């Protein structure tokens, strides 16, 4: 019933509505938030020269995966709530605060318009299209860029990080360019930063193309 | 009477209001949404070489035509609400969320502030201009470029998707350039993705013209 | 000027706020709007040769002036609502969806920040900087670029359009640019699109300039 | 104390909350706002020639200094609200309609993010930085531009503008580049527009550089 | 317990949401906010030559980072609201009103979507990143640019700046570029402008790099 479903995504977002998006996504104890990211390369928009060094921007078309768990949007699909999931706006609910570190913008941008799916178990599947554009090294025909992503506040006792389906890389299946691609790798780091305390995990990807 | 078919609105509005646009459009059983998608080619804005290779970035105006049938908003045009139809804007209902897959922005960008045209029997009839920039290879004099349009999130068994009239190529009824059309064709797909395990529906097109 | 003066204007748009903009602006019987339409050039920002062909894009910074009637914002200019006008945001009343049928972009853009001005028998004034963007053709040292303008939704039996002052021509009476205007023609058409059956106003005018 | 300086800007603002932020700043009724302006020019950011002619476009940073008393937002200033003055967001009251009349965008910038200062007898003071867009006569190694400023729809008896400290020419006292000014001068002009009744104050400055 | 945190956050923010973000962060007697400033160079994006002359457009990107006290925000950290600190919108609560003086565009630009964190006694730290974009001297193989950073309307006695950890200099702590950095150094001054008659905190860096 469509009804239902509608009235079931309104009660489920009332406490979010309450007591706002800000913070861990618990209401009892306060756990750590395991992200799965995953990177998906479609294109190369650009890659620029700088000036007249060694260095370029490279500007990307990727999308972006993401899950995690978020209990308090659980549900028990018992009727007349039997739905197994539902469509959720990410700008209604807490989203892992996950950027672009290097980015030579602000941040990556991400397509908030498109919507989440929340299953009644409570996890979360968000998969929004980004524009990447980060500081690459391009010597002998060859592009090399990196992309360090992480969260920008919380440490990995509050929210961590792993490869969505352990793929240590960066993943081709939404991928549509004519670009050789001659390294791709990536790492999960604990890293700690001069400004502060604790450790943040760093997803560091390492993406190498020959030059056009 | 004005003032009644603004009432009329307002009433049928009122439930996407309380209860919010995302989820499909259905109030009693949750059914398959059919959505008509017609892609009428009206300029080139440009095609850019990317790098010195064979691939180049083309940015195309169009207008999308979309249609389909939301339930939540039928009525009886018994007066006082004898009304064949009535405008209603796109970001106060439901709408499907189509995108361009294979952009090398986010999306494809539509003017959202057009209004849509709605029908006593629930038919939405929604035809914004659209910006399109996809990746296109420019070759021997010709560039052929593709675009790939589908639902985000939801499967064929919730939003399906059918070319407009069946014609399954791209549409000139709003053509207004100077550029020679070598090929135009287009497919419809039901895909399934390696992250997700269930069929949706994918537009694919082809065309290709001849360089300037 | 003064607190009655906003307070009457908070009673005109108490209708809009409750029942919204959308629709015909009729309290009673719903007629047809007759929109008084100018097009005033002010200068040319660019003019871009597309790709190494005979078209380039135009990006022209213009006036656009628009007056209709609007029987819902009309009241008896009596104590202690003695005014003969007052100034609206453009946002918070109807306006005709007249669009640039034709440009590059989605649209040209009009500037919804600047206030119109409603007298009180309903006649709204309202004259928005444009900036228009269309495709011309360069040959021969001429640069010749149309516009089209029409309700994006509404027909003819619905919204009506005339050439303000009756000048069927690019109005020059803001023109400050030193540009040779070569050709400056207009016409007002009835035009029946293949998509649908109604009959909608066309502007479409010719503008010619000498290359520079 | 602070909550009841908060307390202050609340009751304040109580009447353009309840009314609206449209029409002159009379509390109430019969007034002419008389604006005190000046231009302060920072840098240039650039002139671009257009095509292979003489013009180009210029885009200059500068502040924009804006004065008015707005009698609706008096106070005395006794305890608890002994306060000579408070800061206030110009998008929360009422501020002039001062656009570059020709610019080549559909007008120059205000970060109105910037706040204005109120003192307890009305006078506002706001200080938005700038960007300014126009077309310029590039010349024998010269750069003339102008910049035309004036309220876009009232006319002299409702607003009213004159050079801040009566200085008629672009002020350098936020000046920061390395341009030879080779004119700096500007005039108050009331003018009719052929479009439109009233006359309207305009302020129109003319700045010459040299070209580097 | 993720209940008694987010309980937390909305009794801290009840007060402004009730009275509003605007005007200093004090509970009672108003004092002077001392704002600790930390600017961060992370990488050039871009230097572009302004016409043919020596100056350029230096385009960076950044990480500011900021502290100040709010005694608003601060609680008692005694069960049920132990928490050492809670993360909290910047948009939700009163940040300086820190901007890039010489910025070529209205000011630099942050990203106000990251979290600021404030602990129990009040202290807010905020560390968004920034792109920041300013006329710089390009002569000898040398880019000189300077940056101003300043309260733009509160004065030494309302809002005071000083270096975080008393460093004067860009910071080098996120600097992930190859340019080789041949002057740093800053300075805080207190300024008085011709416009008006209080002083004002200016934190002035020197940064000149090696050209590519
Ligand atoms: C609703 O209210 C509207 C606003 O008042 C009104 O619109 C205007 O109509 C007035 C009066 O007709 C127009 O003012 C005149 O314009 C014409 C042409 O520019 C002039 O010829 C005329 O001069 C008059 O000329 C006479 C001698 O030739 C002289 O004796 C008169 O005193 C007078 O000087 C006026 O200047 C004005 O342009 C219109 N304004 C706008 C913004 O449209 C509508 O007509 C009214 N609607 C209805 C249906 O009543
Ligand atoms: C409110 O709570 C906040 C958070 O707990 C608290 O701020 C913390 O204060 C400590 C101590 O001042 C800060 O620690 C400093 O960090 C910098 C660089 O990391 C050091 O340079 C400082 O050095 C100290 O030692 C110096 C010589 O070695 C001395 O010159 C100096 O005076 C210091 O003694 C010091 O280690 C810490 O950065 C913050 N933490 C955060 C995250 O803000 C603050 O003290 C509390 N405020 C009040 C008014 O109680
Ligand atoms: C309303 O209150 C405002 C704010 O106090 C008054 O404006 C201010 O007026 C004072 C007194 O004239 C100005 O001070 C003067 O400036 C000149 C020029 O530097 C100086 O030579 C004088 O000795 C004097 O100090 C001040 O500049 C001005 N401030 C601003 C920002 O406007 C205003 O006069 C009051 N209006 C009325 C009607 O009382
Ligand atoms: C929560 O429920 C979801 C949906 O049923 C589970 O997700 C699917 O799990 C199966 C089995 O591992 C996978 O094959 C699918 O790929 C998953 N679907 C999607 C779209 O993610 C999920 O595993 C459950 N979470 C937990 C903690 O068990
Ligand atoms: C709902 O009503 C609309 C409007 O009457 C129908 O659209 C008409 O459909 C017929 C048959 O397909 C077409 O020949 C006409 O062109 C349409 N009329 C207009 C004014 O556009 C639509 O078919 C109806 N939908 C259903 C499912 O019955
Ligand atoms: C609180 C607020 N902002 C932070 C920003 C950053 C970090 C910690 C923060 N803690 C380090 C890790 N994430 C990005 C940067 C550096
Ligand atoms: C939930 C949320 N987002 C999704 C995005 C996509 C897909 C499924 C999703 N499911 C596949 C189908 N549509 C686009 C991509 C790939
Ligand atoms: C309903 C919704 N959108 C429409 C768009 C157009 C038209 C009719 C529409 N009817 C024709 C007339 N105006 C522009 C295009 C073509
Ligand atoms: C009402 C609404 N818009 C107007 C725009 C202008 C004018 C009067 C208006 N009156 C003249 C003065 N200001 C700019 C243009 C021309
Ligand atoms: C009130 C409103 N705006 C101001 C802008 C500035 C200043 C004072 C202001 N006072 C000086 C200090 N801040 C930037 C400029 C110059």
């Amino acid at each position: 019933n469509g009804l239902m479903a509608k009235r079931l995504r309104r009660e489920l977002l009332n406490t979010y509505e309450q007591l706002g998006k800000s913070g861990l996504p618990f209401l009892d104890d306060i756990g750590k938030v395991d992200v799965k990211f995953g990177l998906s390369l479609q294109l190369l928009k650009s890659i620029e020269q700088r000036g007249m060094g060694f260095n370029s921007i490279g500007t990307f078309k990727a999308i972006v995966k993401l899950s995690w768990v978020d209990t308090i949007l659980r549900w028990d699909p018992e009727p007349p709530f039997d739905f197994q999931k539902i469509e959720i706006s990410p700008d209604e609910i807490w989203t892992p605060d996950i950027k672009l570190f290097n980015s030579v913008d602000l941040d990556m941008t991400l397509d908030r318009t498109t919507q989440a799916i929340v299953f009644s178990n409570g996890t979360v599947l968000w998969i929004p299209p980004a524009v990447l554009k980060v500081l690459c090294v391009s010597q002998d025909d060859v592009d090399s860029c990196h992309f360090q992503f992480g969260s920008w506040v919380y440490s990995v006792d509050e929210v961590d990080i792993h490869f969505m389906d352990d793929k240590a890389e960066v993943l081709l299946d939404f991928y549509q360019d004519s670009l050789e691609i001659l390294e791709n790798s990536a790492q999960r780091q604990e890293v700690v930063y001069p400004c502060c305390e604790s450790a943040y995990v760093e997803m560091k990807y390492l993406l190498a193309l020959r030059s056009e």
